[PDB]
């Protein structure tokens, strides 16, 4: 689809059989979701944003659907203000910016 | 143009008679630039990202050019780690997300 930016580009995603609202974020290198449970082992990661860095849990090869488009990649979990879908997954679903 | 997301979507912008590199960020409500001088009146504002909030100066009705596309809007100035072009200006140049 083609999404304009007059409002936040919030879309429905599906992870672990549950639906969640997430922000399509071209300015985010990674994908970070609010506290939740994910399978397997996780690795440590520090991600930096406008107000500084936060520690998150990194899970790899996680199945996640974005607007119906299936992807399998790295998902970070931590104290983020909102669920963010970053470039690692935006590239998987074939997303681009156009003007 | 069509911008891929394999790398951060960085573009050149022209503002206040200065050429700067900025990030096209669909996950940003506002446009915030690193410390610089701008004309006119300003008001203080607190904006939050991952990591928390930072204090910035808000300047309204500021002319900016992005990839040759002219626009006018509010520009925030403060301690941001990178120059960010938010939705308030992305809409003006007709930028959309497509997949
Ligand atoms: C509305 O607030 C905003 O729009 N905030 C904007 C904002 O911070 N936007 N977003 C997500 C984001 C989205 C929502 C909220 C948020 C906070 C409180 C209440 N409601 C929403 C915070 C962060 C994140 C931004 O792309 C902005 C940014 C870009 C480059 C450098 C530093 C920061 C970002 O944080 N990118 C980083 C990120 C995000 C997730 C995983 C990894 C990484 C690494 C970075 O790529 C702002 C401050 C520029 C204008």
């Amino acid at each position: 689809p083609q999404i304009t930016l007059w409002q936040r580009p919030l879309v429905t995603i599906k992870i672990g059989g549950q639906l969640k609202e997430a922000l399509l974020d071209t300015g985010a290198d990674d994908t970070v979701l609010e506290e939740m449970s994910l399978p397997g082992r996780w690795k440590p990661k520090m991600i930096g944003g406008i107000g500084g860095f936060i520690k998150v849990r990194q899970y790899d090869q996680i199945l996640i659907e974005i607007c119906g488009h299936k992807a399998i990649g790295t998902v970070l979990v931590g104290p983020t203000p909102v669920n963010i879908i970053g470039r690692n997954l935006l590239t998987q679903i074939g997303c681009t910016l156009n003007f």
